[PDB]
RNA sequence: UCAUAGGAUAUGAGAAGGCAGACCCGGGGAACUGAAACAUCUAAGUACCCGGAGGAAGAGAAAGCAAAUGCGAUUCCCUGAGUAGCGGCGAGCGAAACGGGAUCAGCCCAAACCAAGAGGCUUGCCUCUUGGGGUUGUAGGACACUCUGUAGGAGUUACAAA
RNA sequence: GUGGAUCCUGAGUACGGCGGAACACGUGAAAUUCCGUCGGAAUCCGGGAGGACCAUCUCCCAAGGCUAAAUACUCCCUAGU
RNA sequence: AAGCAGAAGAUGCGGAGCCGCAGCGAAAGCGAGUCUGAAUAGGGCGCAAGUACGUGGUCGUAGACCCGAAACCAGGUGAUCUACCCAUGUCCAGGGUGAAGUUAAUGGAGGCCCGAACCCACGCACGUUGAAAAGUGCGGGGAUGAGGU
RNA sequence: CGGGACCUAAGCCGAGGCCGAAAGGCGUAGGCGAUGGACAACAGGUUGAUAUUCCUGUACCACCUCCUCACCAUUUGAGCA
RNA sequence: AGGCCCAGGCGACUGUUUAGCAAAAACACAGGUCUCUGCGAAGCCGUAAGGCGAAGUAUAGGGGCUGACGCCUGCCCGGUGCUGGAAGGUUAAGAGGAGCGCUUAGCGUAAGCGAAGGUGCGAAUUGAAGCCCCAGUAAACGGCGGCCGCGGUCCUAAGGUAGCGAAAUUCCUUGUCGGGUAAGUUCCGACCCGCACGAAAGGCGCAACGAUCUGGGCACUGUCUCAACGAGAGA
RNA sequence: GAUAUUGAAUGUUGGUAAUUGACCUUCUAACCCGCCGCCCUUAUCGGGCGGGGAGACAGUGUCAGGUGGGCAGUUUGACUGGGGCGGUCGCCUCCUAAAAGGUAACGGAGGCGCCCAAAGGUUCCCUCAGAAUGGUUGGAAAUCAUUCGCAGAGUGUAAAGGCACAAGGGAGCUUGACUGCGAGACCUACAAGUCGAGCAGGGACGAAAGUCGGGCUUAGUGAUCCGGUGGUUCCGCAUGGA
RNA sequence: GGGGCCUUAGCUCAGGGGAGAGCGCCUGCUCGCAGGAGGUCAGCGGUUCGAUCCCGCUAGGCUCCACCA
């Protein structure tokens, strides 16, 4: 009842159903997987469980969209508890590249909904896709061609997956619409209209307010600009100016 | 309901209030001031208020002082000594014992136990009330022993009281 | 006076923690004394003190009571300086 | 010294105690030396007339040469003045306007109007060792009210 | 006549009682307390100085019974209350 | 036994106030609004008992602000307050004793080791409100931009809406223009470069009301030109 | 919030070997009732008794944390061409300063609150700035070479006084940037500050003489109290320890 | 008048070792792209081998004070 006001209006929906795999693991006493939560919806699992004991794993270390097992005082789960299958994106890559958004799109293109796949690596050597275990003969069967690519996955194990633009800058206060300017190289006044129309999120959370002070290690995502992160706060300059450290994906 | 609360009556040289503007013992307790300011601290447990007294009060017969081939209740005086110490180690606060004097005095219980009676029988146990018993420290007492006294000694200033 | 078979010798006490006060002694190395609060002994093969504390030794026997004198003071009365 | 005896005296007794005769060192300690230091060195401090009482000067603690605050604190005394409240009384000449309601009339509302008593205190003058430690005179405001007493 | 031997308001006091280092604070029963309620005397005269107070005349109120008269009644029995 | 009139500021009004230099534009007010308060109410007095609130009960009671009436009351929730609250962080006494020191029966040629007890410290762990943090809230405290050429740009929590404006606010200032006068630093009406108005510390109006403040008229006069004489009180 | 007053059960979850904790719910009997009936009793007080409500909570005590101009005691510097505001406050150097020393003003100029493990010690050796003339890059200015050249440089750093038998530059070896001190001086109200031959211990460099107790000299710092750390033939409240 | 803070390209801004972003503007381009322009670093003298940078002055502008009589 008296959660919902610390996060959005659109949020509440998944707050819900959050509150609801809470309610099975108390009273019926067994680990509860979820469907590859985003990155944002991470952070609002984590305070609506509570401290309920909660994993995350999105198969290998730094996946954006991970999948959350929900267990009590006891049975701390394994990797496979996930119920993760990784692939390798065979094409013929001599004639044809796959991309991050033909991939991305193909995927949505055979009906797979973005809760059902964690990340998808691009490495020097490989094309790699994480999705649960659940739809992996459906995405295996289905995903033919990615773009202008005919694809066929492979499955792999987890531990066969094959896992910057530093910008020193000054800005004159910590507030969005400032680091936002800073960052994308905008006048203030376009950079507000972005925040203002729900177009920049901060670690995943669509910021409207172009006032919210952003801290060090915040992933901001411009849309229009990409992403990028304050990774660095290093104090004032001479006539003010806060030195920052920012670095596009 | 038994009761008890309450009510009534009788007997009380029972209390009450005052003051000597003092002294004494308690309850409560300032501030100015000093510290060259000020808060800890000081002034001060003072002034003041309150309670209780008594002709005095308080203290008092070692769970003490000490460190000797010791002392032997308390109080007060001299001295120790403006020392030891305490202290925004500042301002200041400040002993005690030993030693020398005044004065001198020591006692009674509680308990064990005994006897008698009473009311709870918890049913030969327990609790209570009288009288006896008993009074302490290199322990004493009960308890047992054998002694011994029951009228010389003591006394209304404690040690019973007219 | 002699004996140590048993029994008795002051309990919500002593003491301790916390918070205060009193001790010349301001929380300090702080014994000692008292108050509130909470915790809480041993009981003679026992207990206390000797300025934290322990051991040894020494001195003592708390948690009941009474007790003159030496001391203080003078509204008064008498005599006097 | 207290104390005892003695005129409230002198004085006698009283040697506990106090200061001095030895210093040096934080101290153990050593001693005409001692401390520092490894040191027979060097250097520091010492070595090589006090005391009891009296008068006087000054200082300390005391109000401390005298007079003087504004203040602070403690315990009392005051609401016979005044502020507000409570209970209970009482006062307000006269005139005017004319709400509601009722059937133009009737009716008689009001922190309503004019205006004495009464209450107030706006202006000016006078008074200013006053008639008066706040008034008087001429005007002024309220005057059935949140009224006066 | 005004006040008391009548009544109560505000408030005040307050047996027991409640509360509080002490002193005390509060408060019930019960009282006190007019500025209010109740309550029988008037006119005239008089003194240097009092007058519904004295005097004259004419009244009224409460209470009393040595008495008088009438009426009612002695346990459904007057009457008082 | 009323002087009257025109126009403006302020306050709606009758009231109230600095006894004894201020009666006013100050206070109050009806009305508005916010907020607290479910009754042993909140608030208040008292250490408490006992009270007021109230012999009331949310159409009631307390507190804050505003101040008849009319039209209205914009933007900002970053800060502070208030209200509510999820994760995460922090935090007392008390609880809890892993360890350690001192002591010494014993043990050791000594040096030193050292049981048990006593005693002196004591770490992890546990530990509320609060705070950090998050959300809301402006008739809460408050705040309502620069610079450059309606646009840009910087900055902010957000940059002053309506209305008003040389004002009880305007320094410059006797602003400028008009009115009124022979002549007007005052006054009235406009203007807007508002030094430094502005919406319940309300904004703008506003009939009635005022021993209010302000400007102008009629009437009237020894106020004056400019004094004279007379009466009384004192001298 | 803990703890006392403060109890009984049922669950569930700790920690010790079946007892004791933690928390949840329930119970009634403490505690509470500004609720009703009855009695004391003519009584809206109080008390008793019986219902009811609530309940080990609350309240109250002790302890603890938070909040807290509601209230309390206080502090809130001095200099100063009046005070406020501004500036300043200690140390070093120069000038004012009147040829010893000292000397004031909110007089005139600047520095300091360090730095260096060599930029210290010693032994040995050395001479700088700049210019002229000549030079592939290369220029006014890098690097040579020549001559001239009291210093026109350098000296960690402000300034003054010094310094070329160098105190300036280079190299080797070192730690005297020593311990105990110290005749005697300077300065000075005091507290401090400064210089010091020389003696002893044990060293560095040097063949030796000798020099060395930091630095060319003069700033680079802060009393006491209190507390920490290391050392210690000291003390240790009966004695041994602590 | 006294303190304080500023003055970088046309504009806005980076910064003891030699002045850069992005915009404007310019180029040629199929309305975003490639590349260029633009600097007494407000003025000055001096500390330094070097100064936009330290240091002291000097304009100009912004902010805050200019009070007691
Ligand atoms: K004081
Ligand atoms: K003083
Ligand atoms: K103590
Ligand atoms: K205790
Ligand atoms: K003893
Ligand atoms: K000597
Ligand atoms: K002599
Ligand atoms: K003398
Ligand atoms: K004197
Ligand atoms: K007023
Ligand atoms: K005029
Ligand atoms: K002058
Ligand atoms: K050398
Ligand atoms: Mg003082
Ligand atoms: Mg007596
Ligand atoms: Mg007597
Ligand atoms: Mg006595
Ligand atoms: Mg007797
Ligand atoms: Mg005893
Ligand atoms: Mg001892
Ligand atoms: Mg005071
Ligand atoms: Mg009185
Ligand atoms: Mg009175
Ligand atoms: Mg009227
Ligand atoms: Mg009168
Ligand atoms: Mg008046
Ligand atoms: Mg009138
Ligand atoms: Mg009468
Ligand atoms: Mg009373
Ligand atoms: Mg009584
Ligand atoms: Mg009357
Ligand atoms: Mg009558
Ligand atoms: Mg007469
Ligand atoms: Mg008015
Ligand atoms: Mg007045
Ligand atoms: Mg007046
Ligand atoms: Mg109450
Ligand atoms: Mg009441
Ligand atoms: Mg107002
Ligand atoms: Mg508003
Ligand atoms: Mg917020
Ligand atoms: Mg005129
Ligand atoms: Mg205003
Ligand atoms: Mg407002
Ligand atoms: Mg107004
Ligand atoms: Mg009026
Ligand atoms: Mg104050
Ligand atoms: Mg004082
Ligand atoms: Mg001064
Ligand atoms: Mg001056
Ligand atoms: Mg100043
Ligand atoms: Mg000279
Ligand atoms: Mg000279
Ligand atoms: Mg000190
Ligand atoms: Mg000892």
């Amino acid at each position: 009842s008296d959660i919902y006001q610390h996060f959005r209006k659109d949020e509440r929906a998944f707050i819900d159903q959050a509150l609801e795999w809470k309610r099975i693991v108390q009273e019926q006493y067994r680990m509860k997987l979820t469907d590859f939560l985003d990155p944002r919806e991470q952070v609002i699992l984590s305070a609506v469980t509570g401290q309920v004991g909660l994993a995350f794993s999105g198969g290998y270390d730094r996946a954006e969209r991970k999948r959350a097992i929900l267990f009590p005082e006891y049975i701390t789960p394994e990797e496979s508890d996930f119920e993760l299958q990784a692939f390798n994106v065979r094409y013929a890559d001599k004639f044809v590249s796959v991309d991050h958004r033909s991939l991305l799109g193909a995927l949505m293109g055979i009906g797979l909904k973005r809760q059902k796949f964690g990340d998808i690596v691009f490495s020097e050597t490989a094309v790699q896709l994480i999705v649960s275990a659940d739809t992996a003969d459906f995405v295996a069967a289905q995903l033919t061609q990615a773009g202008k690519a005919a694809v066929s996955l492979e499955k792999i194990d987890l531990s066969d997956l094959n896992i910057v633009e530093i910008r020193d800058d000054t800005v004159s206060s910590l507030r969005l619409d400032a680091v936002c300017a800073s960052m994308s190289r905008q006048s203030r006044q376009k950079s507000q209209t972005l925040v203002k129309n729900g177009l920049v999120k901060v670690n995943w959370k669509v910021v409207e307010d172009p006032s919210y002070i952003v801290a060090e290690g915040d992933m901001l995502s411009i849309r229009g600009f990409g992403r990028c992160s304050l990774t660095k706060i290093e104090g004032k300059t001479k006539k003010d100016k806060w030195r920052v450290t920012f670095e596009r994906q």
